[PDB]
């Protein structure tokens, strides 16, 4: 009952990360002899998706080179989706299933040959992967541990059921990467619908930062003719960039938040955590439950290092002229122990008089301790002609920041008289206080 | 069909060859992969013998380091004799079937799951362990390479056949080590029938050197009581001293020679090898077929290096004087191009004249070539009684020395007029000629 497997199962190494040298036959157990696989180690399964080519995606072999540069004298198995991913994109949403049969299989002839226990291994699923293996697992007798997707797949498998797309009850853990989600509902590539225990959604999913516009015509550029190709998967491989990014900064990881709605992060009114929660994101996330689906958001870098803070402040805004203005641009910039921010913007629509705001600002570079702070209030009339006559100004008192990775309070406090906040003038300085 | 094993087979390694560490349980494929097992390289089987005590002989961990020693990244299988050979001999003698057949299993399911070539493995038997050995394989469905023994058990096995002894069948290739004989037949602990393809009858098996008369006194001495105990088993471990020895110095091994008996080999008329005869000794042993038992002889020196020479001579004894004499020894001595003997005497009985003699004669050191020789004649009447008045002499012409490793027939030759042999005299100095 191991002669429909046609999809054959790798064995890298180190030393060779980019071409697949063993191959490990299911039922022949002939081949875990022939390629070193320590049992006793937690091993991991790469589950890449469709390609339009005939070969691996780029990102595999760094993927590998980081998994074992972050756990050494493991096992890694990759698998061989060519043959029958470069056919029609339906025709691989329909062997999905069949792939998942045969994981299955594979994992089950492993526990029953070498008894390998089964809460030691990640199905790492990507694009269509994802799928396969959430549909994989659960055909397995004693499940598993985690099944760590990314950027699952939307099309064919929104208004799904759990034998048909990832479910949280295929896997004891599970957590996803949306990481793109625009779109009408059911027709973005990536499902928006939270499927894990945990699930993760960078910048909101609307898009990346780290890409342009992309494709500048349809023949003049290229659409997949590879050079601007990579480009249009702006966000596509930006959720396997930030997992390698994590796997490799340990000892720093970034701090995804949970919340309640997109909009609601950020206005900044859902950071602290002093439940379980805002859990971290990556290899090193805490295995939680949950009694339901528990959205989350956080910002990013444009692409090497990631990890971003995260400093939502309050205003209390109260001045005498009560003439309440809408979409303005303010400018702040803050100082530190460690180093500062110069000319970070910011958007607070609907202000008005007498009345608190809030919102989100992030940075993306470690600043420690706060002292100062700037509050200027840019206009779009540079020249002398609004230097003088009496231009819109509200007063400020204190402000009440607070820092995401470690809960403090501060308060910061304007100086005696020296505020006055105008438009097209100074900022206003604030420090430490009460 | 793995339940009724009771006989655990262990996995050293170079690092450890005292304490047995794994077991590779049959039918539990789980420990192949707990316990490292290249696939690809041969692995050697030792199985020991029967012993008073609870625990290993002295030689086992001398034996495997010396094959690590010889062919690293070579697994080495051990068994576990005890808790059944403790028991009273012939019960041993019983329960080599129950060990054969649970080598056979072991060996079949080895091959089943694994397939692991069946050519590329030894099962070195000692003492009851060879005849162990013997039983197995043959039930084994691919037969054996090596299946080289070691003093092969005498009782209960001479006037017996294949299935229930050590049989030339019972592997493609075999060598035994008859390293005792002593004793009238069917009694002597050394089977003395040949068994295998080609067999070792090192100094005739009547006993070896490197002992003493042993045990003084049956309570005062130790006749099993360890101290001279081992003293007692004089030879029944020089088999496996020979062994090792052997696999240690690959580059000069020992070149035991092939005749018709012992009484011939002692003459010397048997040591030419044009043939497919002299074959090595221990692993470098050539492998060959004979159409029938094929006995061989050699010596050795007392323990440490072995590894003598054979250097046959012929005497063309004519003289004047036809007073034939018998029982006297003579005395001969060597110089070379590397070292030399000085005082190697030997015998030779039933002397007369116009006759032409033969002899065997060994060293214990390598001479490379050979230069001069010394002829003495030695009297048990040293003082001046003898050394005058006539006594009696013979002439010596030729000398017909012939090198053993190497084909010489070099040929010495007395000096013109200055040899004159005679008892209680100087030796008769020949060198070189012709």
């Amino acid at each position: 009952d191991f002669r429909d497997i046609e999809s054959k199962f790798a064995l890298r190494t180190p030393e060779d990360t980019a071409e697949d040298t063993c191959h490990l036959i299911p039922g022949v157990t002939e081949s875990v002899a022939n390629c070193h696989f320590n049992h006793s180690s937690k091993t991991f399964v790469v589950i890449h998706g469709w390609t339009v080519t005939g070969m691996y995606e780029s990102w595999v072999p760094k993927l590998v080179a980081a998994l074992y540069k972050r756990e050494p004298d493991s096992n890694v198995i990759v698998v061989d989706w060519l043959s029958r991913a470069q056919q029609h994109y339906p025709v691989s949403a329909g062997y999905t299933k069949l792939v998942g049969q045969d994981v299955a299989k594979f994992m089950n002839w492993m526990a029953d040959e070498f008894n390998y226990p089964l809460g030691n291994v990640h199905l790492l699923g990507y694009s269509l992967g994802a799928h396969a293996a959430g549909i994989a697992g659960s055909l397995t007798n004693k499940k598993v541990n985690r099944i760590t997707g990314l950027d699952p797949a939307g099309p064919n498998f929104e208004y799904a059921e759990a034998p048909s797309r990832l479910s949280p009850d295929d896997a004891d853990f599970v957590d996803v990467l949306h990481t793109f989600t625009r779109g009408s509902p059911g027709r973005s590539i990536g499902i928006q619908k939270p499927v894990g225990h945990v699930d993760i959604y960078p910048n909101g999913g609307t898009f990346q930062p780290g890409c342009n516009i992309g494709e500048a015509l349809r023949v003049i550029a290229e659409r997949g003719l590879g050079d601007v190709d990579q480009l249009v998967k702006c966000s596509h491989e930006r959720s396997v960039h930030l997992f390698i990014d994590s796997l490799l900064n340990e000892e720093n990881p970034s701090k995804a938040y949970r919340c309640n709605s997109k909009e609601a992060f950020e206005k900044g009114l859902c950071l602290s955590c002093r439940k379980n929660r805002c859990n971290n994101m990556g290899y090193e996330i805490n295995k939680v439950r949950a009694k339901r689906s528990s959205k989350m958001y956080l910002k990013t870098r444009s692409q090497m290092p990631y990890k971003v803070f995260h400093y939502q402040v309050k205003i209390h805004f109260s001045g005498t002229e009560s003439n309440t203005y809408t979409n303005q641009a303010f400018e702040i910039s803050l100082y530190g122990t460690v180093a500062e921010s110069e000319n970070i913007p910011f958007t607070l629509p609907e202000v008005s008089t007498n009345k608190t705001y809030s919102f989100l600002l992030y940075t993306e570079v470690d600043i420690g301790e706060l002292l100062m702070l700037k509050l200027k209030w840019i206009s779009d009339s540079y020249f002398s002609w609004s230097n003088w006559w009496s231009s819109p100004g509200f007063d400020i008192g204190k402000i009440r920041v607070k820092a995401g990775e470690t809960q403090k309070k501060v308060i910061f406090c304007s100086r005696e008289k020296m505020s006055y906040l105008q438009k097209g003038k100074s900022p206003v300085i604030f420090v430490k206080c009460h």
